[PDB]
């Protein structure tokens, strides 16, 4: 059984990282061809070119809940746009080892990140979120397509997931296990948020305060502070321990970069459930 090993999407040809359970006949051709707008998968260059002349979509379905300059997020309910969401999950599984759901998409909402030009809104990546998470996960799966990786889009989508959690007045954590890139992306985000907050705030913040302010879990704050040498243990409790000196050193170092893209609360049009 030959697996899908290469996709064509828009102007990109991208090699697979992992098995994805596209129907067996789809793996048999040299490439799988995806409409970059509706995510229809096609077996042939000729069916793909036909489709691109006929397909009217120039953006994701659902509602554009965020737009600032040419960066857009669409919110897509798995129940309302099932085929689109299944197509997105099969695409995602080519680049995610640990994603296990592709067809049963109704329980999830999908947040699609696009970069816009005069042709259309071009998919960069997404995250999925359970409508009802028994564990308080604010992200189920998160993926950036290879050509956009390590360019700030992952940090943006993580920031976006916590902006939703903050509007819901809840803490959340990504569902584990995380991708290798995901682990790096999350520690970098958490490090950046915690240091920026400790800098900007006049006076002392606790771990519980930082959790309420950021919607990061106390556990994720603790592991991040451990990585920054900014926490002590005292009679069975983690206690924040930092000087504005050490915060400034971290912010002024090569280990911290200003976010390329930030989430502007003003550009987010979203009411919590
Ligand atoms: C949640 O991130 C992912 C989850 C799954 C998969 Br597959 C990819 C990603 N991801 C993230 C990033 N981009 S970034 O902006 O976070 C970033 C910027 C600078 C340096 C390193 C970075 O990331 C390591 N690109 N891929
Ligand atoms: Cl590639
Ligand atoms: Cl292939
Ligand atoms: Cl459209
Ligand atoms: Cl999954
Ligand atoms: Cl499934
Ligand atoms: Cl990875
Ligand atoms: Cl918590
Ligand atoms: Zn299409």
């Amino acid at each position: 059984v030959k697996y899908v090993d290469k996709i064509h999407i828009g102007n990109y040809e991208i090699d697979a990282w992992y098995f994805s359970p596209f129907p067996e006949d789809y793996g048999k051709q040299p490439k799988l061809w995806l409409c970059e707008y509706c995510l229809k998968y096609m077996k042939y260059e000729k069916s793909y070119r036909f489709h691109l002349g006929q397909c009217q979509w120039r953006q994701p379905p659902g509602k554009e809940i965020y737009r600032k300059s040419n960066i857009s997020v669409h919110e897509v309910d798995g129940k309302d746009h099932k085929i689109y969401c299944q197509n997105l999950c099969l695409l995602a599984k080519l680049f995610l080892d640990h994603k296990t759901l592709y067809f049963d998409v109704e329980p999830f909402v999908f947040y699609i990140l696009t970069e816009v030009d005069r042709q259309g809104a071009h998919i960069v990546g997404y995250f999925s979120k359970e409508k009802e998470s028994p564990d308080g996960n604010n992200v189920s799966c998160i993926m950036i397509l290879p050509p956009y990786q390590r360019r700030g889009y992952g940090r943006f989508l993580i920031a976006f997931s916590y902006e939703l959690s903050k509007l819901e007045s809840t803490v959340g954590s990504p569902e584990k296990p995380l991708s290798d890139l995901g682990k790096l992306s999350y520690r970098s985000y958490w490090s950046s948020v915690l240091l920026e907050n400790l800098r900007d705030f006049r006076g002392t913040l606790s771990i519980k305060d930082l959790s309420q302010m950021t919607s990061i879990t106390q556990n994720d704050i603790i592991s991040t502070l451990q990585s920054l040498n900014m926490v002590k243990y005292w009679k069975g409790q983690h206690v924040i321990c930092v000087t504005p000196k050490l915060v400034e050193e971290h912010l002024k170092s090569a280990q911290y970069k200003k976010p390329p893209i930030t989430v502007d609360s003003v550009c987010l049009k979203w009411a919590p459930p």
